[PDB]
C-alpha cells in the first residue's frame, strides 16, 4: 500500500555507476563490470532514494555497489568466523579513523562511502549511524559462527537495512528527530521495515533462509501493522514535543526514508 517512487535523476546515476568502484579497485575486469552492470544497483538506489539527486543520488547507488561487491567476499571465508572477522575488522576501522594504505579495496570503498555519509551531519547522527555499521560487520562475524525464529537475530542486522535508512536521511539532508528515532513505536516501524526486506529476499533467494509459504502473510501481516504503527505518529510526535521542523523531518523520514526502503526492494525484485 505504498507507492513505487524512482529518482527523476536514474538514468545519470545508472550510466555513471560504474566511475566509482573501477577508481577504489573494487572492479578491476570488464568481465567484472559487465557482471556488476547486471545486478541493477544503481537502478535500486534511485528506488530506495527517489528524494536525492546528483552527488547524493551517486552515494546511494555507491553504497549499493559496496554492499554487493562485500557479499561476494564472502561466497570459503564465510565458512569460518576468524577469517570473516579479520575482514570486517579492516573495513570497520573505517568508522573509528582514516585507514592504513595496506587496507583492502573493499575498506577504502567503505571508509570513502563512510566519509561522504557524515558530513554535514550532526556528530550524534553520525555516532549513532557508526554503530548501525558494526550491528552489521557484527552480523556477518555472528552468521559465519553458525556455519562452523533465532534466524532473525542475527539475518536483522546482516540484511543491511538500517544503514541503507541511515542513508536515506543523509541524501535528503535531514535527520529525524534522535529521541523519535530511538521511540518504541519507530522502532516497531524500522523493525517491520527489516523483517519485510528479509522476508521478500529468502523468497526471491529460493531458486539460489526463513524456508527452512507462510512468509507471505507474514508480510501482509506486518504491512497492516506498519500503516497502524504510522497512524501514532501524530501523538507520538507531541509525546516528544516536536516544534515544525522537527515535525517535518519526522514525516521526510516516514516516506523518504521508511517507506521507500519497504516499497523500493519490492518493486527491484
Ligand atoms: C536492503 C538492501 C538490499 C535489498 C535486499 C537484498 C538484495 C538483500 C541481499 O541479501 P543477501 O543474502 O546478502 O544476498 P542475496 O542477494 O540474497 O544473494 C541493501 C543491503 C544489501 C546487501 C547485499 F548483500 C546486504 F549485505
Amino acid at each position: 500500500p505504498l507507492p513505487g517512487r524512482q529518482s527523476p535523476d536514474h538514468a545519470r546515476a545508472e550510466a555513471e555507476q560504474l566511475a566509482w568502484p573501477r577508481s577504489l579497485g573494487l572492479i578491476r575486469s570488464d568481465a567484472a563490470a559487465e557482471r556488476h552492470l547486471r545486478g541493477g544497483y544503481a537502478d535500486l538506489a534511485s528506488r530506495f532514494y527517489p528524494h536525492a539527486t546528483g552527488a547524493d543520488l551517486d552515494l546511494g547507488v555507491d553504497l549499493m555497489s559496496w554492499y554487493f561487491l562485500f557479499d561476494d567476499l564472502f561466497d570459503p571465508r564465510g565458512e569460518n568466523p576468524e577469517d570473516t572477522k579479520q575482514l570486517t575488522d579492516q573495513v570497520a576501522a573505517a568508522l573509528d579513523g582514516p585507514l592504513p594504505d595496506t587496507a583492502p579495496p573493499i575498506a577504502h570503498g567503505f571508509a570513502d562511502i563512510w566519509r561522504r555519509t557524515c558530513e554535514g551531519m550532526t556528530p550524534a547522527w553520525c555516532a549513532r549511524s557508526a554503530r548501525h555499521w558494526r550491528n552489521y560487520f557484527d552480523g556477518y562475524v555472528d552468521e559465519a559462527e553458525s556455519r562452523f525464529a533465532q534466524y532473525l537475530a542475527m539475518r536483522r542486522h546482516t540484511i543491511g537495512v538500517q544503514p541503507t535508512v541511515d542513508l536515506a536521511e543523509r541524501a535528503g539532508r535531514f535527520e529525524v528527530p534522535h529521541r523519535v528515532f530511538d521511540s518504541a513505536v519507530m522502532s516497531a516501524m524500522l523493525q517491520i521495515a527489516v523483517d519485510v526486506n528479509l522476508l521478500l529476499n529468502d523468497i526471491a533467494s529460493l531458486e539460489k533462509n526463513m524456508v527452512m509459504s507462510h512468509m507471505q502473510n507474514e508480510v501482509r501481516a506486518r504491512l497492516e501493522q506498519y500503516l497502524l504503527l504510522e497512524s501514532c505518529l501524530p501523538k507520538v510526535g507531541e509525546i516528544y514535543q516536536l516544534d515544525t521542523a522537527e515535525r517535518e523531518a519526522l514525516e521526510r523520514y516516514r516516506t523518504d526514508a521508511v517507506r521507500t526502503v519497504i516499497r523500493g526492494s519490492y518493486d527491484w525484485h
